[PDB]
């Protein structure tokens, strides 16, 4: 093991320079199974890694877990092993009424409601996605025929108060986030999730390419509590290889 | 007439939905002359406005002057008159050694070293360009065959201390900005300019499409102070967005 | 030619160490006309410069444009050329009920609602006027007999959201400035403006003397925008010329 | 299931009001084994939960995973199910010369270098542990005879830059965290971890009781990476004094 | 003769003392020193009055701070130079919780930092936390005396009026930051308001000094009955007996 | 016996007074009032010693503030509750500019807000600015007295040691924020360090009260760290005479 957390050596990657990075370890095998020669690499904490082949070239699929801190460990240690391009696939809650459950979202940049991004760049720095990655993700969605939305995502360190949920133990949301959902909605923000700000900032400020795609699992204008994207991200990876 | 600064009516625009927004009033007519049926509309302070036609469709060219404050006035008042798409063309000082004078840069997002962006969105909101605008801009630069870099820009409220210039009256730089250039360079930042953070934040937070393009006029790794394809690029990009 | 934006040399100034700095370029020559031996120096972007003579002493008149960014270029490059004392003349929106259109407002210090002032001093540092410049402006106003108000000014990086104007495209104001005008009013702030915070912070933190004066064109307790007119206020112009005289 | 992530009902807890919350899911079984009638409950994402008994009273053991965001999810959802007292156990890197590998550290409060704590309370509010919980941990430690240090912890959203590690892909650290380890060291800060700031802030501002204990895994005065027990006994003994 | 700029004390004055009790009021010093053996006045300059007394045969200092973090920081710093390593603050306070009664005793584990002087020792993310041994001694000493005691968080404010959301003032207005603040602190479980615990606890914790904080509740801001002078000084005395008794266990 | 909770004064005690001189040292209060007509001791509670005097037939207050903004804010507010509308501060200070001598007098136009109490009245972007009429009277009073006077910006700190970048302390340690800070204020033309002006100036300017600040230099920090009726106390009395 060349790294402290992932349990991987540089030789494990077989010259791979691109990684797909889901949140849930459960999803890693399913993503790799859509490519050639899939083999299990390692599994430690919420970091499950698999190696696959796409058009003759080595590809990594590795999970991040929930949150920026966990994400920052996986990205850093993957970068040490040779990864220069990261493609993020996740799940999300829509906050705009016209976006339906089943729709696919591509993130251009993130509202930094996290702490981990500040460990790489000050708040004035933008949490922006790589242009080539974003293009590839939009072209892939277009070829597959998925109903897709491009724009800004709010990336939060919490599931509950930072996304202004009141259905909680305290039923309370601190001053900073009181009335914040209505504010993001007016600013044209598409959705909430919990990892992109960290991923995007840390890659953009360190010479690493990153992209972000996600499937909608809930619409917050209706409820607080609740496939194509998987095909989109692997198709995008083919154009970036 | 309809607006306080620009001196324009909705009728002056004749249906225009897109605007090209340079900084210098003197470049406004030059950009308009590259398109069909160029007509001068008005001229007040920083704001010189022209109407032209591109593929039979009305287009506005309006100057912003230097800085986010005056840019925010032009953008706001054009939006009241019906503009929904804004394209900035400017000039810039590169901070990466591999970028030469005359190269073209396309901004995906800006480092917010301004004050006016905060009047539209809190600091954690990204100063990000619209994707369709950026695509057109990158595809236009490639069609004309320009040497092109795509990435992040540092957008500063000042020409001197905020860009870490020491050849000044005082010769000093405040704590915040001392050592900041080396820091931006290490973070992959391409260039310094003075307007993008304001333009990009106020558009992305109000449902307005915005893109940013600039020609390199100086490189900071050698000196503090010093037809371009940039103008051809912005006009070709505007064509694709109408 | 000695500077990058203003297109001037030290020779153009002919020994000048005081400059009057209006916002609008079209005001430069009109201000210069009230003084002896006026001549046009240069004009680039929003920097229009004229030289005049007051009691046999060389004085510069140079525009700044709208906003602190272009103000900071003008003030810096003028300082490089030899200017050590700056007097700003502008227009303003009053936020107190008793202040009338055409009243003259002299600023002691400014609420830093700008970004450029942070490029010279951290937010703790006061955006304060020079005492000698303020004295000259106050004493000059009394000599003219204008209705004068002295106090704090809020200096915003925007005309619209930062001055809590709602009649806009979005009709929306961000959390920070929502309810802000009522708060400044209660705190005794006289007016809204867009350049003083940058100017005063620049000069005070770099050993330069600065004064700030402006004439009211709208009262924000009744309307956001002044009514349009056709006919072609000047009190503040006389006051700023007379104040310079007392400073030379 | 009564909660969204954990996959637990109120009936699963059997009236439990106290939870031991390790970082690593692997530890859940081991901590539960030291108590009686231990049984598995659920496992979803980084949240593995067990239930046991201590002096005839039900106790929960539930993992949080790495970081404040994940910690905040577990703590909130356990609170909805009835948990009022939280005792965290983790691993940590020491930054004081007089603190060695294998020593046990009890946190009174944390330096807030996270983002999740701000979602509960503004920065001025202290990430402070409950006094009853801290007392139980200190006293449990002295009865086992472990080398114990009591004080402030640095709680970071990152393992690398925020803890000022330079053996990285970029080799640089951002302005804010550059020269920061030396500063914390002069301030009397004991150690580095990643979850206590979030945990202590969200409990102290919501009427919940919380304590924090960890074992020293690396000394940062001599090395960045560790490689080149007592705490588990202490946390179980502390919980026993809290029921 | 003085070893320090403000306090007017020497190391000889201390007689080898390593603990100090640090109240706010100059006039309270003599009264607290009256609960110990053989008290003698040492000095009195500005708001800083100092006395020495014996406790179980050990030298102890009692020295006032004045109101606020700035004057507290001067006193604590200059005492530390003279050789003091442990500081125990006794105060009076206003409770903001309905279940906390006038006459109750409050021990602070840590403080909400609404001061400016703590920032001169550590940035805002550092906790304004009490020393464990000092808090242990205070909680246990409270049981010896028999007080009704609450242990938790305290809001430490640089002002008595607007920072404690008081509206009965000259202006009658409260700045944006503090408008609605009392209600929010109440929800977060904050017990009370005072004016110096944030400075003291931050400056000691970040400099290798031990500090503790105890106070008696003189008023509650949720109820309408305001106690008289006699009942208030009865509460103060009750909390004063706890700080001396806690000091015994810290020698 | 008292209309206010800290000072121990009634509105009646002020006898119509609308101006107060507000020094820092309680012991110094009596000596200032002794320079005026019919001085009478009023009260003494905590760090607040108050005396009443007369100047050209008008009642004036001299009241002690104690050290620091918090203590200052209590005095100003309760004095305001009893009718005082004009405050004049007289203090001692440490100069940080080479050209300023020990014994010189400094009039403050505005302060660097290195405090916490000012934020309880106005956000940080609000200027800690003195009243123009008060500053004028102080500047003119200096001429009449005949002292060497400098007018400008003052750094107003919540501490005496770390915030004034002093290293001769127990820890010998200065926090990141204030590391190298004295050299920075110096280059920004800041005259001096004190501990009360930011709170005083901000709270008065944002509440419709008039305030002024004068001080005598007791030490120069470019030569020395620790220091060791004056001109400044004469100037504050003369200024008060001009503002009645
Ligand atoms: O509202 C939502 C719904 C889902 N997600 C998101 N917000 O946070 C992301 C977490 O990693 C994880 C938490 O369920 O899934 C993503
Ligand atoms: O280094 C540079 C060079 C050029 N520019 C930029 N920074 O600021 C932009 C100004 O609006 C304008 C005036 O400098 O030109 C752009
Ligand atoms: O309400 C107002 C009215 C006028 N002004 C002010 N606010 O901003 C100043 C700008 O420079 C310019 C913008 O019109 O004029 C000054
Ligand atoms: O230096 C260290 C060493 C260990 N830990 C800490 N920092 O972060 C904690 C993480 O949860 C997890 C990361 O390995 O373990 C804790
Ligand atoms: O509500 C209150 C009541 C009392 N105190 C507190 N808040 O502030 C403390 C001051 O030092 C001093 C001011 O009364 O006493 C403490
Ligand atoms: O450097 C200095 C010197 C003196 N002073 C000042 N700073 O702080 C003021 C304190 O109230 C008091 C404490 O010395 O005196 C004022």
């Amino acid at each position: 093991s060349d790294v402290f957390h992932l349990g991987l050596t540089k030789n494990d990657l077989q010259g791979a320079q691109l990684a797909i990075v889901p949140g849930d370890p459960e999803r890693v095998e399913k993503i790799a199974a859509l490519m050639d020669k899939p083999v299990k690499l390692a599994s430690h904490r919420e970091f499950t890694s698999w190696r696959a082949e796409l058009d003759g070239k080595a590809v990594i699929v590795c999970s991040t877990g929930i949150g920026g801190p966990s994400t920052s460990i996986a990205v850093e240690e993957l970068a040490q092993l040779g990864i220069r391009t990261f493609l993020r696939i996740g799940t999300t809650g829509a906050i705009q009424p016209h976006i339906n459950v089943g729709d696919v979202l591509v993130t251009t940049a993130s509202v930094r409601l996290d702490g981990a991004s500040l460990h790489f760049a000050p708040m004035e720095f933008p949490a922006v996605a790589d242009f080539a990655c974003t293009t590839a993700l939009v072209e892939a969605a277009k070829s597959i025929g998925a109903t897709t939305h491009v724009g800004v995502t709010a990336s939060s360190d919490t599931f509950y108060p930072g996304q202004e949920r009141y259905d909680t133990y305290s039923g309370r949301v601190v001053r900073r986030f009181k009335g914040s959902m209505e504010e993001w909605q007016a600013m044209g923000v598409m959705n909430y999730e919990m990892e992109s700000a960290t991923l995007l900032t840390m890659c953009a400020s360190q010479g690493l390419r990153a992209g972000m795609v996600a499937g909608v699992i809930v619409n917050r204008t209706q409820q607080e509590i609740p496939s194509h994207a998987v095909k989109i991200v692997v198709e995008a990876a083919r154009r970036l290889l």
